[PDB]
RNA sequence: UUGUUUUGUU
């Protein structure tokens, strides 16, 4: 079943596409939303995103593999990934 | 004398001229700047603007009549209008 | 500047 995950510590230069290539190693991805500050031109990434997988299996596999495990280029802390508050 | 108002919650299809049509009901309008994302092409509207009235009586009447009162067509919120920073 | 977006103030 689909579950929406919060991901943080992503570099501001990464787009939905860059991130999709990241998470798809773990399972199909239904939707990626980079959180942006719409006051910028163009809107800046806030360094985090929302990602929904088609299955809870994929989302777990990813959380295991990434959360506190992997540090993205130029970042200073490892990915934070967990069920989004929503 | 000239008072500059920020106005938010405006449809991205509206241009300076549509906005001037709206504010000019309340008094003479000196200038309107639609805030645009010039990185876009065409540059894209950010859905807010600055509008400058020649007199504060017009700006306060527009503000009173619009801020939180009118919802422009297609919007999910009422116009936000206050004196610009 | 660990951030859970759509309120946007050139």
């Amino acid at each position: 079943d689909a579950i929406k995950m919060f991901v943080g510590q992503v570099p501001r230069t990464w787009s939905e596409k860059d991130l999709r290539e990241l998470f798809e190693q773990y399972g199909a991805v239904y939707e990626i939303n980079v959180l942006r500050d719409r006051s910028q031109n163009p809107p800046q990434s806030k360094g985090c995103c929302f990602v929904t997988f088609y299955t809870r299996k994929a989302a777990l596999e990813a959380q295991n593999a990434l959360h506190n495990m992997k540090v993205l280029p130029g970042m200073h802390h490892p990915i934070q990934m967990k069920p989004a508050d929503s």
